[PDB]
């Protein structure tokens, strides 16, 4: 072990670790559950420190040697070299201070080594004085939250959403000619094509993309520069804009400094709103997944209008039972996003005065929902959606088995007469044609020429 | 009526419509909280009247109120209970969080009415006083919470439970009636091993029986009353026997096991009893959601769905029977789920000596009880009692499935059985047709060996 | 009225009170769905009337309905809009999930009323027919969803937004007015570095401005109407120009930018536009919750709380001013949160061509709009406009804190400043008293160096 | 790598791993997020397999050599020797089949080695035929869910709840004599003792324990024996009761076989109900945590009636700022439990016919809530509750600064006169005594003898 210290005294930290006294102290005070900061957030925090170092250097507040060393240490984190250096639980200080310090200590200790120094109290780079220069945990954590959120939405969620939409759009086009029985209130209704039904799914996904895009501008606003309470006390006048620009450059995302730092520090409003669009997407996906598994139900005693790829092995003596597992995984994660929204809403509604201190929990839920939806759509697309195929025989069997087509006969025979054969078919368990012919109201030839499902 | 009456309070005089029994404070509240359309539920109004009726009786017993004043207030409360003054409580749910305004609403109405009952008049020259007489030995802080529990316990005991038991009985009868009807099972929405319709329905019965016990376990906490704790729970300004006597009186007149809360601080500072009780209700909502969904899917058709059962057609596409009772029931189950979140939020928000999210909490709670009780009652009489099996459809499905292959194992071995199954599946044949095509058995043998009743 | 009228439908004859305008189907529904007390909101009833009014005009334009029949139906709808028939829609929210029963309720009322308007009579010998005339070119499946969006968009545009903008303006005025008042900051509920009251309030303003934009972004999806998609979205049984013309007509008469939905399948199969729009509302509820809480805590007292501001006392312990407007507002914010869950559940539950959780979804949505609009209106006029700072209290707090020590750093160095702070904290002294005790500076110097205005 | 296979063919699995073909297949098909099965569930599943092996042996369905080998492999899992052998995500098959197979493969491969055999297709113990004998994924997963839930509630949650209650009960007793100002609607109200206020917290915790205990009997019912659809097809008549008894013996918990297996398989009702009591506890804890942090707010511009231990270091120049971090961690996890309840409710309401397939998600949320509440109460107790101390001076200052005590004077002077001095004190900013004396209504001696706060 090694001995690191702070204003409360010294504490032993494992020698093979880059964190310091404050991280070790929190590690012993917040032993709650198993949830830790996700990688995306660790990376966003590293990026925030990297940008702060550059700007501080530009303003002459930090020496080139230290500034470059810090950025290099930050790049190592981004490169996956220090994943084991962030052991803190989500259930910590509500402001995220301890994760801010965790990063400050890891970066300082490593930066020291990079400068021919050593980790520990003999270090050349200081966590608070150097790595956290011109910052406050108060404005740093919210900044990291927005960076991680916007990048996750732009880099993961949106591309996956686009891909699944394209796949489903191809399917609607491919099945544009297949007429099937409609179902309203779960009952047989008027026909529509399989392609039309799928176009509904496509339109839902397209609308969702638009909604998600509308939430991005607010998430792009950064708190950095607000300092402790939003006033900006102890910062160079250009710091907030400069750091926002630097972040935009290195991430290639349109980040801007929050026009009102009081709103930025005192609330998690951008995320409460952005998540609203995410629970909206969860509801749409749930409906799509449900339609797929119900339409694929069977093989003999369900609907069975479509078939989906069998991805897991099944019993030799049970050929036919294909459980819609991708659909099951998708509906389960959709329920999760709904629950996650409630946790975020409660935390978001609970800020007091100058600062909202429910942040770690809010970001934990938000990033998980993005993760679930992005990976969920990817998995559903590759292992299910791309392989949806119609069971043409079943579809036609059902179509010709229903009484819904009697409508076409009305245009060629009085309402009551057409309804009459429908009553007999229904009562006798006969098909529309069998009933029609047996009732002697028409012949096979004229019936078949009158009942054209493809003409709606 | 356009004519007004000038009533007044600590803040001054204000006009009240002459034909109304409320006073100055109710008028002020009415004018300051014009938010939405939700008002106190009738059940809560009655619970408040009962609370005032009990407080009066005890105040009389303790020599705190005159016999005449006490009997007049008691009589006025009975009129409220008889439904003679439903038009006298115009306050919105979105008022003061302690429910103080509704407490005063009852105080003013009962005071003005009791005055007339004593040969007096309503208004500032009334013989009975809202605060001094009707609210004697009480506080809005401890009155509203008490009214909340009185309404909640009575609604659960008199409405919800009986309806739950009735539905359970109906389903139990159906379970026994269809005990011999074998149908195809469905897991993951896929065809599965057989079970009888009676066994499937018995699961619904067991769900409801389990729910009943959970609801019963929540009742004792709701039976605890805050009355007597006054402003902050210390019971400052009350007779030492008051809290106990008023609880006894309420118990006597309601025939419900009401008891004074052992810790008045917990009683005034939280809505914990209701947060927990509602947890049992959202559990019932989840169970009902599943039962209702099973029913509508099982009855889907008439030709392109499952169609194993038929349900009563209540409203006027020959066989298109929309499962409307199931639709009303599933919709209200979602409502109960949302109501739970609103209740949890309000329950988690108490500060120091008092939880001030009470009108909202009771609004949601009583709504969930109404929805579940009436929903079960409607679903039972308009759907459950008339559920009938479509035996022909059930048998058609059973015989067309590949799931009965299992019965052949002991007769021809697993390998041949699996071969028959694979062939039927690949060629779109029934098990019998595939079996006969292969020549592994005769039709007579298939008929004798494949007995779905021995699943 | 005890006297009945015999009305009939496909299912037969049923008695309807003679003094009512509804018909057989509304009576059946009324008797089958006696669940709770929630009925269709007035705003939804009016939206339905508007929808029927537009459908009639277009049917006339397309030569589908006679000029006389069309004008009579149009006139009947206007009466509904004028509030002349609020007693004619008794159906509960807990009915058929497609809203079919409320569609028929409007059809029957408009048919019976239009008949009288044509010199005819109500009942089975009416001149205007519910289905053939009033529901011409329509389906319950596409009518209810349309009425939902008409009500939702109008409520958001005419009620919610204006009230939001007004509150924002009031707070902005307060922000500018108190721009020079320095107060102690509070992070984690602990004393923190100073900021002005004006800056703190500007955060509330920015929150409301941001909320307005989010709400605006949700409007175009709500503006899409399902009318014309008929039973399953294919538009079977309608004129090819119908969907477009009816949307135009509604747009003309409402002055709202209504458009026909580009994909009718998405329109009939989901409530996605409302699930998303409500997401913006629950966001506003979270912001309002924080603003309301800040106000009540800042005004807590009068002696043992924060007491930095004073709020208007609206109802009648000398300085005990309960923050009732804040209490009503925080309670309704919890309601909006719960409503969101109910909406999400119903929205996620569509099956195939139709979402049948509609009455429940619109019930919750319109309630959240009413609550937020009226809540902001009430909070603004009865609280926000009269917020005043307690300058003496604010200054007392500032001077008693240890947070101003920072201003001494540039004059005496960090080490001495920290020493003064530690001493004051350990001994329960003010910074000045500790500074003077140590002799690090004179009172004149402290007074000149510690300028809170330069924070 | 090694080559394992199933009915879909062969697939390579890392040689140094004990899982098989089906686990490897799922690993590639369900790459969703980062959530995996928690240790408590893995252990419960191992325990379920251990019990099944014993009973199967007792009924002669399995040979002693294989049965003992399986139990030994199971014990190794319980001992923490194979944590890295369960890589499957929560977002998998809704029935939990893939986790059931993961355990079957790990146990079979290891059991083979224990019998002088080898892992892989050459194994002496077979995953399906031996380890899963007399079972079905359908009834095995629900059983594992209940075992993990009941044990977590009994072994972790309840003891922590009891401990925190005892600590707070000691505090109420200790501060039974300290009179303070009450607060209703956040406004100054009539006095009560600090001990009384704390007794309220104690009573809340005691009521919650009762509620949690009421939910245990239903959770104790096990699905094992129901088989695929609840009928029990393919099992010895005594199997269900025997396995339930065995489980009771090895865990020392009162497990019983579910009286109705259809209810047990088709729903997650016991957990929906049990979680109801947990969200109830979250609401109570939230209120307690909030009271503590508000009462400790300050040090100069808040309430400051109590002080709590400072666990993290602070600025040298800012002595006094003690952020209530344990309270912040506790309120954050409470919001989480509320959100978790919604996800569970949606999954619980979504069963279809014979089986509810939202199980992995339900158990994931349930176990997390237990974890959060148990660890949260432990942390709050040790690092905050045990160290709550009153700031007697502040408490008295506030008490004597309020106008609420004017009530005592009423009993010694007319309502209006007492109210009169209250008006002056309030208007002039004077204390009750200063106003009373200046108004000449009484003397210091008689005032002090009349205004006795300790007499309520």
């Amino acid at each position: 072990v090694r001995s690191e210290k702070d204003s409360m005294g010294a504490i032993d930290v494992p020698a093979d670790k880059l964190w310091g006294a404050q991280t070790q102290r929190s590690l012993e005070h917040f032993r709650i559950s198993t949830e830790k900061m996700p990688t995306s957030l660790i990376h966003a925090l590293a990026l925030t420190k990297r940008a702060a170092a550059k700007v501080n250097e530009d303003l002459g507040l930090l020496s080139e040697e230290k500034a470059s060393a810090i950025r290099q240490a930050a790049d190592e984190v981004l490169a996956g070299q220090h994943d084991d250096e962030f052991p803190l639980a989500i259930w910590q200080t509500g402001s995220g201070t301890q994760s801010n310090m965790n990063m400050n200590e890891v970066l300082a200790n490593r930066a020291s080594e990079l400068l021919g120094g050593v980790r520990g109290m003999e270090r050349k780079v200081h966590p608070n004085d150097d790595v956290n220069k011109s910052q406050s945990s108060n404005d740093v954590f919210p900044t990291a939250m927005h960076v991680a959120a916007l990048l996750a939405l732009r880099k993961q969620l949106i591309p996956q959403l686009k891909t699944l939409t394209q796949t489903l759009n191809e399917k609607s086009r491919a099945f544009a000619d297949i007429v099937k029985i409609g179902r309203t209130n779960l009952q047989d209704a008027t026909p529509l094509t399989l392609g039309q039904e799928i176009s509904g799914w496509v339109a839902m996904l397209e609308h969702n993309l638009k909604h998600i895009e509308y939430s991005l501008p607010h998430v792009a606003e950064l708190a950095l520069g607000g300092t402790a309470v939003g006033t900006g006390l102890n910062t160079h006048p250009e710091y907030a804009r400069r750091v926002a620009d630097e972040l935009a450059v290195i991430t290639c995302a349109p980040f801007v400094t929050a026009p009102n730092k009081f709103e930025a520090l005192a609330t998690c409003d951008a995320l409460v709103q952005a998540h609203g669009a995410l629970k909206g997407l969860a509801a749409s996906l749930m409906k799509i997944a449900n339609d797929v598994r119900w339409l694929a139900s069977g093989p003999r005693c369900g609907i069975g209008e479509i078939s989906i790829p069998e991805n897991e092995p099944g019993s030799s003596i049970m050929p036919g039972k294909v459980n819609p597992t991708q659909c099951e995984a998708l509906t389960m994660l959709c329920c999760q996003v709904m629950g996650n929204d409630v946790a975020i809403n409660m935390g978001g509604a609970s800020g007091n005065f100058e600062l909202n201190v429910f942040r770690p929990m809010v970001i934990h839920n938000f990033l998980q929902s993005v993760r679930l939806l992005a990976d969920g759509m990817e998995s559903f697309n590759k292992h299910c959606a791309v392989g949806i195929e119609p069971n043409r025989e079943r579809i036609n069997q059902l179509l010709n088995e229903s009484l819904m087509l009697v409508t076409a006969l009305n245009t060629h025979i009085g309402y009551d007469k057409a309804a009459e054969i429908a009553k007999k078919a229904h009562k006798e368990g006969l098909t529309l044609k069998a009933a029609a012919l047996a009732l002697g109201y028409l012949s096979e030839a004229e019936f078949d020429s009158w009942v054209r499902p493809e003409q709606m």
